[PDB]
């Protein structure tokens, strides 16, 4: 078991994120 999952390096598309950060 060795997770190479780095979501912050790939999935930071800001979509949904920046929306909910504005509570949209």
């Amino acid at each position: 078991k060795k997770l190479k999952l780095a979501p912050a390096k790939l999935a930071l598309l800001w979509k949904a994120l920046a929306l909910k950060l504005k509570k949209a």
